[PDB]
Formats: structure tokens, C-alpha cells, sequence
């Protein structure tokens, strides 16, 4: 009843161009079985959304990667938020929600915007730049580590650590095995910066530790919650901003519309999150026998959700393969959906908005003028290098 497919969604050929294989996954049926990894797969919007919004049946406490924490040891102590289910998930989630709250965005927006304008000004002086290293990476590195309260020393471990985290969600292929092999120095750095004395006053890290006296989290929970932000808070925005710039570079008509109305910057970034879906996939584990799209999935089964495929499903989206900065993007699953929906989405949207605003006001054209190189990761979709020429407005 359930179709069996041999597609490996974690192969380099798949990363290089996933869209034909994602249509195959969608059109094979609402639920498929991936023989390569012995997991179920859902690639249509409907089933992805349903799984995300039934955390009781499709749990996260057994891991959101391929590995089932009930069968294998996690490569690192489980996240108190990402790899937890209600009710244990609830209070750690509340603390991060308040640490990254709408009121908190008011305290950082001016500095984030100023750093975005300054970066674009700097890049326009050079003209020809790498939109990845020099923009998508450089800008988040210039605001987020400081917003965390990290010292300057050792920040070079942050991106390698994040690449490891997102590779570790994948199956035990070479990408994952090699990442874990090289992980020891990055884990040591990150874990040490999570301790209260190492987080500067007023930053996200110190604010997490400050919540340890309300009864929502205990002092011994704060380090791992800082670890969450150091895991998910940087490389995500790198690939989100990278996606947005890549879209504007490929679709000059949409850059011209953005220039004509810079207030579209926020929706232009949201559309880029849907269009590229930098965070591609996550797993759930069934806690009971469940019926999903006519298939009966047994207990203790892994279910792979194709977020990027759901965001291009023609059953849900009109012209899904078009980048449209005025599209009604509400409902896309690029940030997830439900109780685990990205708790840092306000930070991600703030960074994306202010950067796209700077480009909208300062840049007249974005022209690819060199070889485009893709970066391969078991969970993240994005570029290694994006040579562009920036023409000033
Ligand atoms: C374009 C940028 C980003 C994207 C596309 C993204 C994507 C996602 C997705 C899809 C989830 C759901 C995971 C699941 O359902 O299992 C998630 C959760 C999460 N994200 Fe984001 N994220 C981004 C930026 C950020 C930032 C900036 C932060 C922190 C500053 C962050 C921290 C988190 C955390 C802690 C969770 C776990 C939430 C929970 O389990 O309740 N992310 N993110
Ligand atoms: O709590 C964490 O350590 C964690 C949370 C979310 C993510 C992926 C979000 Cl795109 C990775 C790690
Ligand atoms: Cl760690
Ligand atoms: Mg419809």
C-alpha cells in the first residue's frame, strides 16, 4: 500500500538539485517508505503540517534526526527544548520565548540595523564580493555573538559547531561521521561559553541564566538552553540571508520591486525562507500505531518531514517555484509549525529584514559574476560561495 522508494534524501546528488526528487516523493503518495534508511517520509504540505501539529503521536523526545534515542545514545546530551515533548518542553520553551520576545527585539533592532547598513556600505566600496562569506556569514557574525554576550576569543568555533549539529541530524553517512570526528574542540568551546560567568551582562545568555530564579528553569538547565541558541541561532540566519540574497540575485524583477518599496523587506525574507527552505528536514518518532494519509505506521517508527518540499507543494501553493516577495507566505513550514515552531523566529526575521532593507535602499543591481558553489549538509540547504557584483543605487 505504501510505495517504497530508493531515493536517498541525504546524498550529494540530492542536495545538488533536490526538486525533481521532491516531486517524485510528493507524487508517489502522501506517505512513502525510504528503503535506504528504513524511515517513513512525508513530502506534501498536508501531511507535513499534520505531523508537525500532532506532537503527542509524532514526538521529538526520541530525536529529530534519524537516530532513535530509545535505541542509540545521542551524540550530545539532549536539547531541553528541541528534543523534548510536552510537558517537559513547556517551561524551557517559555523561557526562550521570553528571552527572544517581541519586547527584546526592541532592545537590539537599532544596532542590528546599523550593522546591516554598515556592512552593505562596506561591500559597495569593494564592488565585487562573495555574498556568502562577505555578507550572509559576515553580517550574522557581526551581531549575533555580541547579542549572545560571548567573548571575542574562540568565535571561530561557532559555525563549525552549527555545521556539526545540523549534520548530526542526518543518517550516519560520511557527512555526519566526519563532522562528529572533528567535533571535540567545538563542543569544548561551546559548552564552556554556556556557563553563567562567561556570558556578558544584558545578552541572551545572561538573560537565560536570569530566569533560573522564577521557578521556570533551574540553574542546571540554563547552560543547555544557552547551548540551544549557540546551536540554532547563527548558521540558520547565515543560510536564511544567503537564500534571500541568492533569490534577489537570480530574480532581478523582484529586487526592483523591493527597491521601489523597502517595506516589503520582511516579506521578501519570509518568501526566501519558503522558497529555499534553508532548514530542509526534521524527523519525528511515532509513539503509537497511527494512520497517516491512508497508511498505517507502527509504533516507534521514524517519520522524515520534507519541509522544503512542503513549501513547494502545488497542492498548497500557486506557482510554488516562483520567488514572489508579495506572496501571502503565512502557513509555510520553513520555521516549523506548532509547539516547536522556531522560538527564535523574531531574531531571524529581524536580521533578514534589516539586511534586505539595507540592500533595498543602497543597491541597484546584484549580478552573479563568478562560479556558484553549493555547500552540502544533512539538514541545511545553502551556498558555499556566491560571487556577485553590487551596483550602488
Ligand atoms: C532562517 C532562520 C531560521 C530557520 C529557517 C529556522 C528553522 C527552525 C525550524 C524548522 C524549527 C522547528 C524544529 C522542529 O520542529 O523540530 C526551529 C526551531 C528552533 N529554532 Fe529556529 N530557525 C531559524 C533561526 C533561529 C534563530 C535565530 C534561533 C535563535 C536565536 C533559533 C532557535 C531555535 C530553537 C531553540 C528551536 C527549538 C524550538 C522548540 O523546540 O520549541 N532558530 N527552527
Ligand atoms: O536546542 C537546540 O540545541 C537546537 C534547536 C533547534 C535546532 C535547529 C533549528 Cl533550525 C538545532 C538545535
Ligand atoms: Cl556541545
Ligand atoms: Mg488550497
Amino acid at each position: 500500500t505504501i510505495p517504497h522508494l530508493a531515493i536517498d534524501p541525504f546524498s550529494l546528488d540530492f542536495f545538488d538539485d533536490p526538486y525533481p526528487d521532491q516531486q517524485t516523493l510528493r507524487d508517489a503518495g502522501p506517505v512513502v517508505y525510504l528503503d535506504k534508511w528504513n524511515v517513513y517520509g512525508v513530502a506534501r504540505y498536508a501531511e507535513v503540517h499534520a505531523v508537525l501539529n500532532d506532537p503527542t503521536t509524532f514526538c521529538s523526545s526520541r530525536g529529530v534526526g534519524l537516530s532513535d534515542f530509545k535505541k542509540e545514545k545521542p551524540w550530545r546530551p539532549p536539547s531541553l527544548i528541541l528534543e523534548a515533548d510536552p510537558p517537559a518542553h513547556t517551561r524551557p520553551r517559555a523561557v526562550l520565548s521570553k528571552v527572544l520576545s517581541p519586547a527584546t527585539m526592541k532592545t537590539i533592532r537599532d544596532g542590528f540595523a546599523a550593522a546591516a547598513d554598515a556592512k552593505v556600505d562596506e561591500l559597495l566600496q569593494r564592488g565585487c564580493i562573495d555574498a556568502i562569506a562577505d555578507l550572509a556569514e559576515a553580517y550574522p557574525l557581526s551581531v549575533f555573538p555580541d547579542a549572545m554576550g560571548l567573548k571575542q576569543e574562540g568565535r571561530e568555533h561557532l559555525l563549525p559547531y552549527a555545521g556539526l549539529v545540523f549534520n548530526a541530524f542526518g543518517p550516519p553517512n560520511e557527512l555526519r561521521q566526519t563532522a562528529i570526528e572533528r567535533s571535540a574542540p567545538h563542543q569544548a568551546y561551546v559548552n564552556e561559553q554556556c556557563q553563567r560567568p562567561n556570558l556578558a551582562p544584558g545578552g541572551f545568555g545572561a538573560c537565560i541564566h536570569a530566569f533560573t530564579d522564577t521557578g521556570e528553569i533551574t540553574p542546571d538547565e540554563a547552560p543547555l538552553l544557552v547551548r540551544s541558541l549557540l546551536s540554532a541561532g547563527l548558521d540558520t540566519t547565515v543560510n536564511g540571508i544567503g537564500a534571500a540574497v541568492y533569490c534577489l540575485a537570480r530574480f532581478p524583477g523582484e529586487l526592483q520591486r523591493l527597491r521601489s518599496d523597502p517595506t516589503l523587506a520582511r516579506n521578501a525574507f519570509e518568501e526566501a525562507v519558503r522558497f529555499e527552505s534553508p532548514v530542509q528536514t526534521f524527523f519525528r518518532t511515532t509513539t503509537r500505531e497511527v494512520e497517516l494519509g491512508g497508511a498505517v505506521i507502527g509504533e516507534g517508527e521514524k517519520v522524515l518531514m520534507f519541509l522544503g518540499s512542503a513549501n513547494r507543494d502545488p497542492r498548497r501553493w500557486s506557482d510554488p517555484d516562483l520567488y514572489d516577495i508579495t506572496r501571502k507566505t503565512s502557513g509555510h513550514v520553513g520555521f516549523g509549525s506548532g509547539v516547536h515552531m522556531c522560538v527564535g523566529q523574531l531574531v531571524a526575521r529581524l536580521e533578514g529584514e534589516v539586511m534586505l532593507s539595507a540592500l533595498a535602499r543602497k543597491v541597484a543591481a546584484i549580478d552573479i559574476d563568478g562560479p556558484v558553489k553549493r555547500r552540502f549538509n544533512n539538514t541545511l540547504r545553502g551556498l558555499e560561495s556566491l560571487p556577485v557584483k553590487l551596483t550602488p543605487a
